[PDB]
Parts: C-alpha cells; sequence; structure tokens
C-alpha cells in the first residue's frame, strides 16, 4: 500500500515537504480579474486573496509553482486546499464548490507530480491539506459567552468529510491535517476521515501537524505538545509533529518533546524566521538549511520543509543539507504499559502510579446539591464545584448529567464547553458518565483531550455492546465496562470475573481495542443493609479485582466507592472510615482508580482503632452484628 511505500522511505532518508505556496502566489501579483478567471466575473463577492480558487481560474500558476518546488528537491507537495471547506469558503460565496475545488487542486498537483517523477525518476507524493478553518470548537468566539460555540462537531465533520472526499477522488497519496489551532477540529477531521475510510474508500497515510503559538509551548486552544500528541494519536498517524508560526530555533525544544513521546515519525516545517515590520521573512535559505541540518544531525526529525517565508531556494538548500543525514529512529515503546489520558496536559497512569482519585461531586444523579444547581441553570456554581474538586486532589473529573427532568445531551454539551473555558479545570481529564449513550456522545464531541467513558456493558446484548465500543474507539477515548450482562448485575466473585473476561475477549479479539484503554467496574455494592444476602459484596469485589488484575493483561479496575457506604447516610465519619478501609484493601488487591470524594479519604493508619475494628468487621463480615455495632457506635457519640 501507500503507507508501506512511504514507511520504507522514511527509514532510509529524511524527506522534504513542499514549502510556502502562498509566498510564491503573492509574488505573482495577481488582482481581482486574475482571481475571477473567466468563470466568476459576475460573482457577487470579491475573490482577491482566495488562493484556493486559483486551481480552477489560474491552474497554470499553481502547476508551475508545484513544478518549481518539486524541482527544488521536495519529495512531497501539498494541494492548494488550505481553505477548501464549505465553512472557510462561506466568506467568498463559494461554499457550494468545495468538492470541485478540492478535486481540481488534487488534479493540478498530481499532474505536476507525475511529470516531475517521470523527468527525474524519483517518485514524488501529493499530500491533501486539510486546513483548520476559522472556527474553533474549544474556544468561544466571544469572551463574555464562555460556553458558546458558533460551530458544532457534526458540522465540521460534514465539511471535512466533503473536502476529504474531494481530495480522495482527486487521487492524493497523503492526507495532511496541518496548522491545527484547535485539537477538537483535528479530532473532527479524523472522525470524517474514519467515516470515509469505513464507508467506501481505502485508507491513505495521515499526517498530523500542530502549531505552537509562542515560547509558552501550547497550541492556540491551550494544549501542550504531549497533550496534543495523546489527543490525536487515536487516528494512528504515520507522521506527527509541528509546523510553522515559529522559527527553527524556538521550535527545537517542542519538536524534541514531541519526538520523545510518540512512536510515529516526526515532521517539522517551521517558518523562515520571524516576520519583519512589513510582513516579510528575514531568514535566508542558508540559515534555515543549517538550522534544519542541526535538527537532522541530532536525530530529531524525519520530514522537513517550510511554512510562510519559504521559497524553492529554501527548499533546495534544506534538501541539500539533509541529504546524507540519518533519519530519526522512533522509540519502540513510548510509556509502555501506561494508560494515556489528556486534558490540556497529559495524564498517564503506569504500574508505579498511585491510586487515581476521580472527583465524584459533579454528579446530577448522585449529588442532589449539584442537581439543584443544574436544574436552576446555575452553571457558574456548578463550575466552582469542579474547581474545588480539582483543588482538593481530584486527578480526573467525573461528569454526569442524568435526570428525567433534564435534557441530558444539551446539559452535557454546555457543561463541557464551560469546563473547557477554565484552564485550571481543563488541564485534567474528564470522565463522561451516563446511562444514556447520547449524553456520552455529546460529551465526547465537546472534549479536546482524551476522556474516560463510564459504564457501557453487556446489559442489552453483545451486538449493542460491540456497536457502542466501536463508536467509543472511533472517538478515541478510554472506556469502563461494568460487570453487567443479559442475566443481570454481577454480585458474586465468579460472575464478576466471567463477565469481565468475556467483555475483555470481545474488545480485544473482535474489535482490536487497546488493552490499556480498558477499565472494568466489578460493581462496588452497598453493604450493611440489614440483609444477609448483601454481606459478602465487598469481599466479592476485592477478590474479583485481584483475579481480574492477575488474569486479564493490561486491564485496569475502577468503581464507585461511595455506593459501599450508602446505608450510613449522614454518618459521614463512618462512611469515610469504611471508604478508607475498603480502599486500603482494594488497592492492596490491585485497584487502580475509583470515583471517590477526593479530599475526604482518610489514610488507614490514623483511623480510630475502635472504628477501624468495626469497619474491618463489617467489610470482611467477621461479625454478624457488625452493622448493628457500627450503628451503636454512631449513636453513642453524643
Amino acid at each position: 500500500t501507500l503507507r508501506d511505500e512511504i514507511n520504507a522511505i522514511l527509514q532510509k532518508r529524511i524527506m522534504v515537504l513542499d514549502g510556502g505556496m502562498g509566498t510564491m502566489i503573492q509574488r505573482e501579483k495577481l488582482n481581482e480579474e486574475h482571481f475571477r478567471g473567466q468563470e466568476f466575473k459576475d460573482h457577487a463577492r470579491p475573490l482577491k486573496g482566495n488562493n484556493d480558487i486559483l486551481s480552477i481560474t489560474q491552474p497554470d500558476v499553481i502547476y508551475q509553482i508545484h513544478k518549481e518546488y518539486l524541482l527544488a528537491g521536495a519529495d512531497i507537495i501539498e494541494t492548494n486546499t488550505f481553505s477548501s471547506t464549505s465553512i472557510a469558503q462561506a466568506d467568498y460565496g463559494l461554499e457550494h464548490l468545495a468538492y470541485r475545488m478540492n478535486m481540481c487542486s488534487a488534479g493540478v498537483a498530481r499532474k505536476a507530480a507525475e511529470e516531475v517523477t517521470l523527468q527525474t525518476g524519483i517518485k514524488r507524493f501529493v499530500a491533501g491539506a486539510l486546513g483548520p478553518t476559522n472556527k474553533t470548537l474549544s474556544v468561544s468566539p466571544s469572551v463574555e459567552r464562555p460556553d458558546y460555540r458558533n460551530i458544532t462537531f457534526d458540522e465540521l465533520v460534514e465539511a471535512y468529510q466533503e473536502q476529504a472526499k474531494g481530495l480522495l477522488d482527486g487521487g492524493v497519496d497523503i492526507l495532511l491535517i496541518e496548522t491545527i489551532f484547535d485539537t477538537a477540529n483535528a479530532k473532527a477531521a479524523l472522525f470524517a476521515l474514519q467515516n470515509l475510510f469505513e464507508e467506501k474508500y481505502a485508507p491513505r497515510p495521515i499526517f498530523i501537524s500542530g502549531t505552537i503559538v509562542d515560547k509558552s509551548g501550547r497550541t492556540l486552544s491551550g494544549q501542550t505538545g504531549e497533550g496534543f500528541v495523546i489527543s490525536v494519536s487515536h487516528g494512528e498517524p504515520l507522521c506527527i509533529g509541528l509546523n510553522c508560526a515559529l522559527g527553527a530555533a524556538e521550535m527545537r525544544p517542542f519538536i524534541e518533546i514531541i519526538g520523545k513521546c510518540t512512536t510515529a515519525y516526526v515532521l517539522c516545517y517551521p517558518n523562515a524566521g520571524l516576520p519583519n515590520t512589513f510582513g516579510d521573512y528575514d531568514e535566508t535559505p542558508s540559515m534555515m538549511a543549517k538550522h534544519l541540518k542541526d535538527f537532522a544531525m541530532d536525530g530529531l526529525v524525519n520530514i522537513v520543509g517550510g511554512c510562510c517565508g519559504s521559497t524553492p531556494d529554501h527548499i533546495r538548500e534544506i534538501a541539500e543539507a539533509v541529504k546524507n543525514c540519518k533519519p530519526r529512529v522512533p522509540p519502540a515503546t513510548a510509556f509502555e504499559g501506561h494508560m494515556l489520558l489528556s486534558g490540556l496536559e497529559p495524564f498517564r497512569i503506569g504500574p508505579y502510579t498511585n491510586f487515581v482519585n476521580i472527583g465524584e461531586r459533579c454528579n446530577v444523579a448522585g449529588s442532589r446539591k449539584f442537581a439543584k444547581l443544574i436544574m436552576a441553570g446555575n452553571y457558574e456554581e456548578a463550575l466552582c464545584v469542579a474547581k474545588v474538586q480539582v483543588e482538593m486532589g481530584a486527578q480526573v473529573l467525573d461528569v454526569n448529567m442524568d435526570d428525567g427532568m433534564l435534557d441530558g445531551p444539551s446539559a452535557m454539551t454546555r457543561f463541557c464547553n464551560l469546563i473547557a473555558s477554565e484552564p485550571d479545570i481543563a488541564k485534567v481529564p474528564l470522565c463522561i458518565d451516563s446511562s444514556n449513550f447520547a449524553v456520552i456522545e455529546a460529551g465526547l464531541k465537546c472534549c479536546q483531550g482524551k476522556c474516560i467513558v463510564n459504564s457501557i456493558s453487556l446489559k442489552e446484548g453483545e451486538d449493542d455492546f460491540l456497536e457502542k465500543a466501536r463508536k467509543i474507539k472511533k472517538y478515541g477515548a478510554a472506556m469502563v465496562v461494568m460487570a453487567f450482562d443479559e442475566e443481570g448485575q454481577a454480585t458474586e466473585t465468579d460472575t464478576k470475573i466471567r463477565v469481565c473476561t468475556r467483555a475483555y475477549h470481545l474488545l480485544v479479539k473482535k474489535l482490536g481495542f487497546n488493552p490499556n484503554d480498558i477499565i472494568f467496574d466489578p460493581n462496588i455494592l452497598t453493604i450493611g443493609t440489614g440483609m444477609e444476602e448483601h454481606n459478602l459484596y465487598a469481599i466479592n469485589f476485592i477478590h474479583a479485582t485481584k483475579v481480574i488484575k492477575e488474569t486479564l493483561p493490561g486491564a485496569r479496575i475502577s468503581g464507585g466507592l461511595s455506593n459501599l457506604s450508602f446505608s450510613f447516610r449522614g454518618m459521614e465519619a463512618i462512611r469515610e472510615a469504611m471508604h478508607g478501609v475498603f480502599l486500603y484493601h482494594a488497592i492492596k488487591s490491585g485497584m487502580d482508580m475509583g470515583i471517590v470524594n477526593a479530599g475526604n479519604l482518610p489514610v488507614y493508619d490514623d483511623i480510630h482503632k475502635e472504628l477501624l475494628q468495626l469497619c474491618e468487621d463489617l467489610i470482611w463480615n467477621k461479625d454478624p452484628e457488625a452493622t448493628e455495632k457500627l450503628l451503636r457506635y454512631a449513636q453513642t457519640q453524643g
């Protein structure tokens, strides 16, 4: 395939990518008449500055620019399709022509590519460029409306799907999502690409290149390089990296960081220096060539090029500089055995990571205080709840909006948009928890990073479970699987283990799911209810956790801790003590994370000795009177 052909080249030599097409377009000094080009004279809107319409009105100029770049030494050239979406063309009144413009640009690039390939004998590739558009999914258009968005996930998916269909019908060899200001836009583009690849089209290699705004080291949406890499890696890009808006000297640390975190190839095409007072770029071809040569001799990059300010002279110098340099060898494993999550910053859970606290208070179904805030429309206080949760030690936030009086997807969308507007909250990953899959989809379409989807199960059969898991995998998030099947909730050791094993083998064998993205919920259930049928639930969970951890490789264990102590409502001290004892024993058994009250978990050794003994008796069922003795202890505090 094309991926194998490109991979075989990337292990032998460093490739050179296109250059600055717009810079060469500006030197042509075209005007409105040239842009309109015999087909759009009577167009109702001005077309000057629309470089993408030049593939139909002035194809010769684009073709000669492509020829110049290919003869300079570029192995890959990008199509003139930076703004060739219906959304980006709406400003020019050409939103209906996106498919045709993409087809024409792909054809005009391909003609030059084949001509130069025949002339020189070196095969050259065409990359289909998908621009970031002027709309941001993760950033509000206006400051005073933080949860407001002027575009949705599905609209961007539709536009990107139309553009990519036009590019694939035109015959591009690579699909390149580049100049990514917003990672959510990149995820929408990847979603559209997956739709096209699963419906009709054979897959093509995908290149993903983000953009770092300045020395702060973050994208325009506020995400770091590692967080960006984690967020977009579910699309399995052949090459990843950064492009443009910075010079080589400033891009060196960030490109090095991105190189150390991914197993894919690293692509880097920065600006030709800084723009001067007049918008011109000062870096000469020799300085850019020596900077990228310093990049190559250090084993940092696999593909090089240039953004604005780059000319065929720059590309010629770069190609001659990196001709004999050894390509970067990607690491075989990047954080092996770790589960990767993201907010604005990466969150990784490894073998030596401590217990991960998932804040529980942002739960409409569970927390009545949070529900009362949500129904009244007071999302500002609901956001302060999450702020206090994170300030108190929560490493992941659980978000739930389940109620019969609420429309769940809209509330989830609003709350996720509001969370994304707060940097202190947006830096941690989110856990989308709901019994309705529509709310889960609404949450997944509103999150920039990589999240956790809580509690899909085999309750409604195998095919429904596989469909939901496939959708979750396409969105690229981790997910939790409850021990729930067609026979009901699993309440016993062997039933929990059987359901979890059956779910694990379905996801791995029949879906190719990443074992490090799989989390199991053996259903922590309430004890001390006064019913003998419920006396072994905690022991069952603790034993099943150990068996699952020692049997199913890569999987992790979670659960809702507060459900264990439901029979002792109002007795917060006893609930906290039982939570501490159960957490001690479960973490010793192999529990990795849980939805807990983050700041209210006592350490085992400073629990009161009498209360510790009572909680140990109740959890391990050492005393038939254990619940009665605990209630007597509660009563005798006055």
